[PDB]
């Protein structure tokens, strides 16, 4: 359970779909990153908190098509789907900031 890891660019468009009309929340990061490894534990900690959501991974250097197609410049940057359409994202590691658009979209 928890954080789902998307292990390469075909396997994310099933994973948008696997989530069905669930708040999908897609964790974009990468290696030897700093703000990525501070927000890494929140993360999962709020996939705990919501488990009415789904919550994934795409390392930006397994997953270049899926980084590039949603315009990824910087990690981590979370993008928030509702049926296969991004309706929302946010940079950084402020997981106050992070946590309080999650529970705005669980509307």
């Amino acid at each position: 359970v928890g954080v789902k890891p998307v292990g390469s660019d075909p396997d994310f468009q099933p994973e948008l779909s696997g989530a069905g009309s669930r708040l999908a929340v897609v964790k974009f990061t990468m290696r030897g990153c700093g703000p990525c490894l501070r927000i890494a534990p929140a993360f999962s900690s709020m996939s705990n908190k919501y488990p009415q959501a789904v919550f994934l991974e795409v390392d930006v250097h397994q997953c270049q098509g899926t980084a590039a197609t949603n315009n990824i410049s910087a990690t981590p940057t979370f993008q928030f789907f509702r049926n296969k359409v991004r309706i929302d994202q946010y940079q950084g590691a402020d997981a106050v900031g992070l946590e309080e658009k999650i529970k705005q979209h669980l509307e």
